This record gives C-alpha cells, structure tokens and sequence, in this order.
C-alpha cells in the first residue's frame, strides 16, 4: 500500500542519516593525532568524500525507488514528503563533509 510505501522509505531515510551522522561521530572520537601535513589532509578528505558519496548513493536509491513505486490523492502527499526527506538528507550529507574539510583544516 501507499501508506507502508512511505513509512518504509521515511524509515529507510531516517537510518541512513543516523548511520551519516554516527560516522561524524567516529570521526571525531576514535581519529589519532599524527601530524596534519598538507598530504594527510588531501587523503583523509578523498576518503571521507568517498564514504559520504556512498551514503547519498544509499539515499538516492531508497528515494527513486520510493518515488517509482509510488508513481505506479495522498499519494502525491506522500512522494512530496519523500522528496522532502531526500533534499534534507543530502542537505546534511553536505554539510557533514563541509564541517569535515573545516575539521582537516584546523
């Protein structure tokens, strides 16, 4: 039905951000302190570029599969609402890896 439809994929949404923002959490507690040259800069930040791309790509996927599945009344409600969750989602995905670069920066 619609309504499971939604709730999965708002649930879906909800556990990849959780997971995003547990990994800000990691990074933050359990990275060691080595000297920040400017190389240990440029490769911690392609690695953590590389992990949050991976977790937009989860939430891309949850997205356009919600929406398809939705496009097969409060129906338009609910694929609004997804859309919503997804620009949000990548919104904070984004902000994560600038808050990452800044930490790097230091």
């Amino acid at each position: 039905s619609y309504q499971d439809v939604c709730r999965k994929a708002k649930e879906k949404l909800d556990k990849i951000e959780m997971d995003a923002k547990n990994y800000e959490t990691n990074l933050k507690e359990q990275a060691n302190n080595a000297d920040k040259t400017e190389e240990y800069r440029k490769k911690k930040k392609i690695a953590i570029e590389a992990f949050l791309k991976k977790i937009e790509e989860a939430a891309d996927k949850v997205a356009r599969e919600a929406k398809q599945r939705l496009d097969e009344e409060e129906l338009e409600k609910c694929k609004e609402e997804v859309e919503k969750r997804a620009r949000e989602l990548r919104r904070r995905i984004r902000e994560i890896l600038e808050r990452a670069k800044k930490w790097l920066d230091q």
